[PDB]
């Protein structure tokens, strides 16, 4: 439903119900914790924002523009250690759209620290694919 | 309910609504990403299969059967790092039916790598259930 999907991110993030809210344009994001992208179907914390900032726009890349500005919600959701595995690895490939998005590899995940999207064929590995480090993969 | 538990269960793994699907015999399982056992109430990603691929069988010990081959779905949970925390300890007892759950200790918490299911008594630790090591306990 309407109500009962905020209830659901919010046993999810661990928040209260009245902290999550949908990203909506205009939608003021003071005063609450956690953002839902309805498109995307992906929840981010957000920061303390000035009191009465608007939201903008929520890229597929969860970068979030407001009224004062933007936030990159993929890096910050790194920051505090909250990922999205995706399915599949990277025998199968994948595309990366956000910060905060794992791809398998063999012995542990990856995330993508350059250019956004990012597109990994079938068959391949960190090494044919960018390299481990930063600007490339990040070991997660 | 029936759709919004598919709901619930695609926030906790970041997956859309649409790419939850319950286990049931001749269910086509390509286009998923997530399927729900409504007996033991566990969710699982699975493989990205053939077009048309259907369900054969779903075991307690999350060994999905369908029309192109089988899989350890709880065996792809571990390798995606995708775990359950059993209620209890080793001190309390449990018992382990798939690979991706895990039995907390005073030092941490363990899986088993062995024959499945695992019966662990009242009073026990890794050390006198099998001890620690390929097939029997691994940390995780
Ligand atoms: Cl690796
Ligand atoms: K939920």
């Amino acid at each position: 439903g309407s109500g009962s999907t905020l209830r659901e991110v919010a046993r999810v993030t661990n928040v209260k119900d009245t902290e999550v809210i949908y990203f909506s344009v205009g939608a003021v994001l003071s005063g609450y914790k956690v953002i839902y992208d309805k498109v995307t179907q992906r929840s981010y914390f957000i920061p303390e924002l000035p009191t009465g900032t608007t939201a903008v726009s929520l890229s597929s890349s969860a970068i979030l523009v407001h009224s004062a500005g933007s936030v990159d919600l993929g890096a910050l959701a790194v920051s505090r250690e909250e990922y999205v595995t995706l399915s599949g690895t990277f025998d199968s490939g994948a595309v990366i759209n956000t910060k905060n998005e794992l791809l398998t590899h063999t012995d542990g995940k990856y995330r993508w620290d350059g250019t956004l999207p990012k597109t990994v064929a079938a068959g391949s590995t960190p090494a044919t694919t960018g390299g481990v480090g930063s600007g490339a993969w990040l070991s997660v």
